[PDB]
């Protein structure tokens, strides 16, 4: 990221600090938790509303020293008042602006926001799981401010969980008790805390909605798949992701050795000696070196991250992914709660930045074999069958004689998001009570109000609605400003926070108390449906046929001779 964006961010960070000081009040409040009393503070928003804020509530033991890479443990209870008037640090990670490592191994906290501590009826509990490809992210308010949501009568919670190798290292040796998915196991324990404590903040433990975007979406879906959380929450929203996206799991049992080797390990490839080295290494060194772990082979086959969710090699007490996610959908308790899923109108437009450093990537569309789903493609990607599936992909996205950048980002929309959504829906239908699932397509484009990911994807002065563009209309961030109440931006904030809160309350996303939903008839998808219907959210809210359907079906034809792999 450029020096000018660096300094610009530095100045906004300085601005956000003083703003946060100003928007703070002296009104402190004490709530009960099952671990002891916590002191929160009331704060202001730029829209002249206020809210109670409890930050840095621990839901797990600090996972340092001998607990590193291990499943989380329940925290130690205290008797007195824990000061929750300040945020704790983020999980250790590389800063996407600066390039330097930040955060701390002590990161397992959550935040609890609400406009009213003593509501007359118990309220909807909304739980946000942040994305960041399982390697970056945080529940800090400079990135995920509750300011828009607190206008509604909800309780909003933002959790943290261990990222990267600290979050997702995996070892085969059953004696070492590092099966993997520690970061997901962090998510489970936070949920059990939210289950048993949200009533103290006026939340209804019998009406909890979990939702997330990107890796946050795959996390939400994983939380709906595992037995570990059965009956813990009642609604799910999957925003641009799910657990069968190609980036959302990986078999990383061999990659620990690679990481130890990068970090100074001298010796052989056996799991014990590797683990001991990794247990003593500096967290910043491990995190800094994750970038270099993936081979060229793996990047070529679109492996995006070294460490992430995985099928655990042996079953433990806290086990979360005991089989491949596609197998877990067939037995998921989550299949039987109300669900909302959706994508933006130009997801892949995110990858513009990556394309600029790697022009050659566009020539991949010449045969498209590198985008054939891994389970169908052969090793070298050279088998005649593979070139044939590749061709079905190329016919779907390449518009002219020669491939363009827009063909490429268009392909990515489908490779990383639409096609996996298609596969989940169909697979889910075969194994479900028949609870509704509702689709949205977020199609609203504005540059007047942005979020930090625009800095990352180099999204300055770029039209179209990229992945993460919708976060701007759900949370406050330190790049935001107050918008006039008549602006298209402000109205979309109202609509978005409105629908989500409507869905969270009733398990049904429609309300005629939302401006623009007058002629809207939003039906759930039926297995009988050849074509998916979705609410398209632009300046106007309109039900349409999913425009990506024709391409979606083309991808499906790759499985013609392999329908059991679908």
């Amino acid at each position: 990221v450029s020096l000018m964006e660096k300094l610009k961010w530095k100045i906004k960070c300085i601005e956000n600090k003083f703003l946060n000081y100003r928007l703070t009040t002296n009104e402190t409040v004490v709530a009960e938790t099952e671990y002891g009393k916590v002191k929160g503070v009331k704060r202001l928003t730029v829209y002249d509303d206020s809210y109670y804020s409890f930050e840095g509530i621990p839901y797990a033991q600090p996972p340092v020293g001998e607990l590193r890479f291990k499943a989380p443990q329940r925290p130690t209870p205290w008797d007195g008042v824990r000061d929750c008037c300040n945020h704790k640090d983020k999980s250790v990670q590389v800063d996407f602006i600066t390039g330097k490592v930040c955060g701390s191994e002590d990161c397992l906290y959550l935040s609890v926001y609400t406009n009213n501590l003593n509501p007359e009826t118990k309220r909807p509990v909304l739980v946000y799981i942040h994305g960041g490809g399982f390697i970056i992210g945080e529940n800090h308010r400079d990135m995920y401010g509750p300011d828009y949501f607190i206008k509604k009568d909800v309780v909003l919670i933002n959790i943290q969980y261990r990222l990267g190798a600290l979050g997702f290292l995996s070892l085969n040796s059953e004696d070492l008790n590092v099966p993997g998915n520690a970061g997901l196991k962090d998510q489970v324990m936070a949920l059990r805390w939210i289950k048993n404590n949200c009533a103290n903040f006026g939340g209804n433990p019998d009406n909890i909605t979990v939702f997330g975007e990107s890796a946050g979406a795959a996390s939400t879906h994983y939380m709906m798949l595992t037995e570990q959380t059965r009956g813990l929450f009642h609604r799910g929203i999957l925003m641009s992701g799910n657990a069968i996206c190609p980036w959302a799991n990986t078999q990383c049992q061999h990659r620990a050795f690679t990481l130890a080797k990068l970090a100074g390990y001298k010796g052989e490839d056996n799991d014990k000696d590797v683990l001991e080295f990794l247990m003593k290494a500096k967290p910043q060194d491990l995190i800094k070196l994750e970038e270099k772990v993936l081979t060229l082979e793996e990047r070529t086959n679109k492996v995006m991250f070294p460490f992430g969710p995985t099928v655990e090699p042996y079953q433990t007490a806290d086990c979360v992914l005991p089989k491949h996610p596609r197998e877990m959908v067939k037995t998921a308790w989550g299949n039987s709660i109300p669900t909302m899923m959706g994508n933006t109108s130009y997801e892949g437009l995110f990858f513009t930045s990556i394309l600029k450093q790697m022009p050659l990537l566009v020539k991949e569309l010449e045969t498209c074999v590198n985008f054939v789903p891994s389970e169908l493609a052969d090793a070298e990607r050279t088998a005649p069958e593979t070139l044939e599936m590749g061709a079905k992909i190329k016919k779907a996205h390449v518009t002219g004689e020669t491939p363009t950048a827009d063909n490429f980002m268009d392909l990515c929309s489908h490779f990383y998001f639409w096609f996996p959504m298609h596969r989940l829906l169909q697979l889910r239908f075969n194994h479900t009570s028949g609870t509704p699932v509702y689709l949205y397509r977020f199609d609203f484009d504005s540059e007047d109000l942005i979020n930090p990911y625009r800095i990352m994807r180099s999204g300055r002065g770029v039209k179209g609605v990229s992945h993460t563009d919708e976060l701007t209309y759900f949370f406050w961030n330190q790049l935001a400003k107050r918008m006039p109440k008549e602006s298209r931006e402000y109205k979309t904030i109202e609509r978005m926070t409105g629908i989500w809160t409507q869905f969270a309350t009733t398990g049904n996303p429609y309300s005629n108390e939302i401006e623009g939903m007058e002629n809207v008839s939003w039906d759930p998808i039926e297995k009988s449906d050849e074509v998916y219907k979705c609410l398209n959210i632009s300046d106007e809210l309109k039900m349409i046929d999913v425009p990506e359907m024709g391409k979606i079906k083309q991808w499906e034809s790759m499985f013609e001779k392999h329908r059991d792999l679908f």
